[PDB]
């Protein structure tokens, strides 16, 4: 097994070019989080006319033709358990996406969560650390596409 794949997540680097965020293609759409101020490390998709969403902290653009087919699948179905990002497993239950205390922090948003066939479930956002885990401020859109926004109490974005 190698882990050959498209290219789908994407950088968004700062004035200096620290990385301080990610940007997804997804669904048609390239899709960054509108707190994450900086630019997309790439020569077509930082040339994008991008569409700003305040109540979800989301700004996106339509994907080009051709890169519409390099992207990320979403599914509006999550039943409790187990679920693959980044940097290990993420738990949910009770309506809510967890991860380690002093995982998550800056770089980590526009980073998908994904179930085993792949597909994307969540987009964090940020982070609000409950005892020994920390609650995600996640977005997500349910059965009829509806774009919902989750943010726990104090928290911060990443």
């Amino acid at each position: 097994a190698l882990k050959l794949e498209a290219d789908r997540l994407f950088d968004v680097k700062n004035e200096d070019g620290d990385v301080i965020g990610h940007a997804l293609a997804m669904e048609g759409k390239v899709m960054k989080p509108l707190h994450v101020k900086g630019t997309i490390d790439h020569p077509v998709l930082s040339k994008l006319k991008f569409t700003k969403s305040s109540a979800y902290d989301m700004e996106f653009a339509q994907l080009p033709v051709n890169m519409r087919s390099e992207a990320f699948t979403y599914t509006s179905e999550h039943p409790e358990g187990f679920y693959n990002w980044h940097h290990g497993a993420v738990q949910y239950s009770g309506g809510r996406f967890t991860i380690p205390r002093g995982v998550g922090g800056r770089g980590d948003s526009g980073r998908p969560i994904m179930d085993n066939s792949g597909r994307v479930v969540a987009i964090v956002l940020g982070g609000a650390d409950e005892g020994t885990r920390t609650a995600l401020s996640v977005v997500t859109w349910n059965s009829k596409g509806k774009t919902i926004k989750t943010t726990p109490e104090g928290t911060e974005e990443w």
